[PDB]
């Protein structure tokens, strides 16, 4: 299967990866192409021996562990100088939870058609013109119910979301309501224990970036993956969307602390692996601001960009409850541990049409 442990024909331990996620294979293939030639016969023979299957129409090869890289077919987008992810200024500091109109333009609302009606029951965040990142618990066993995504939202109840501009008002453009072509749940998602709680939703058309709809950045470098545990305070943003729908009509945000994993391991009476982050708890109105499957976000140095960019470091997995009651620390998916899976899943499923 994709990413299974394997041994290369030359005896190195590795994982079953697409060629675009193996620095050494990609270099050999690129070097031959650049010279206007095929790879030598002995190397073609090595690749046949290294072949570990075909998953979602992509040939996979055993790649030595140290040579595994994020999928170059997707990294070319994320590293593009014109890929405008995590852009924010954004607002002047108020004590409460208010969010400036359009200031978190990646925020997504997941719509479900159930008891004859439809409701937003999860959140998520735009990561590209065709992909939304969310929790697997928002998607698993719900493929027939989960049917639309809403992007560019601020206040759910009003079709027009405006702010004062002088003696007049400036409104954000209309929201975008888009369908879902693919429900892409992590292969190792455990629905019983809630582990590897991550999923991608591929939109059924491209949603071009607009002033109020833009992607969030991902922790695509070693520095950013390492940063997840060094950040003291994160933004927990959303409409407080749970199985009971949104608790807030308007987008809100709180500054919530990263906690030691022991806080969650004690509260949930279960081991907390490195693939999870422990956040917040012990408050009445802060930890609860997030959406089920929504982002855990913070500004960071993204590649060589001058301005800090917002990066999604976590995904709301468990323990984020309704406001007004004392919360327990919340479990979040540690996004850095899944960027490899994200890039390979987006690559095999296509950035544009499938
Ligand atoms: C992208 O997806 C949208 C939204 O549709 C949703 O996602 C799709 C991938 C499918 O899973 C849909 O079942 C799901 O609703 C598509 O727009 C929607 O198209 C459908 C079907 O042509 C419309 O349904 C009809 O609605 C009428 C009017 O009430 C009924 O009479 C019909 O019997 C049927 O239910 C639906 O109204 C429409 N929704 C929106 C918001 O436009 C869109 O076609 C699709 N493709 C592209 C290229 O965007
Ligand atoms: C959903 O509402 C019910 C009924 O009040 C409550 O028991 C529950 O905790 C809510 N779920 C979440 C995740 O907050
Ligand atoms: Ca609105």
């Amino acid at each position: 299967d994709y990413a299974d442990d394997c041994t290369t024909p030359d005896g190195d331990q590795g994982q079953c990866m697409p060629f675009s996620s193996c620095r050494t294979i990609e270099e050999r293939l690129t070097e031959a192409q650049k010279a206007g030639q095929k790879v030598p016969a002995d190397y073609a023979s090595y690749l046949q021996k290294a072949l570990c299957g075909e998953f979602n129409g992509v040939r996979h090869f055993c790649c030595p562990s140290a040579n595994i890289q994020h999928n170059s077919k997707v990294m070319s987008l994320f590293k593009d100088e014109n890929f405008d992810c995590g852009n924010f200024l954004s607002q002047r500091v108020s004590n409460g939870y208010e969010v400036k109109l359009s200031s978190r333009p990646w925020m997504a609302l997941l719509r479900y058609q159930q008891f004859g009606e439809s409701r937003f029951l999860c959140g998520g965040a735009m990561i590209s013109e065709r992909y939304i990142l969310t929790a697997a618990h928002c998607v698993h066993g719900l493929q027939n119910d989960l049917y639309e995504i809403r992007l560019g939202e601020h206040r759910i109840s009003t079709e027009e979301d405006c702010r004062q501009q002088g003696r007049k008002k400036k409104c954000a453009p209309p929201v975008v309501n888009v369908g879902i072509e693919k429900h892409l749940i992590h292969e190792k998602y455990d629905a019983r224990h809630i582990m590897h709680d991550i999923a991608l939703l591929k939109l059924n058309r491209s949603v071009p970036f607009q002033k109020h709809i833009k992607p969030i950045c991902l922790p695509i470098t070693d520095e950013l993956k390492e940063k997840a545990e060094q950040i003291s305070t994160y933004f927990v943003t959303g409409w407080g969307t749970t199985e009971n729908g949104s608790s807030s009509d308007v987008l809100l945000q709180a500054n919530v602390p990263l906690q030691p994993r022991s806080a969650c391991s004690q509260a949930y009476r279960r081991a907390v692996p490195l693939s999870q982050l422990c956040v917040g708890g012990g408050d009445l109105q802060d930890s609860c601001k997030g959406d089920s499957g929504g982002p855990l976000q913070a500004p960071a140095q993204y590649l060589g960009e001058y301005a800090p960019k917002m990066v999604e470091f976590g995904i709301v997995s468990q323990g984020v409850v309704t406001c007004g009651q004392i919360s327990l620390p919340g479990l979040y998916t540690n996004v850095g541990e899944y960027v490899q899976w994200i890039t390979d899943t987006m690559a095999s499923n296509g950035l544009l049409e499938s």
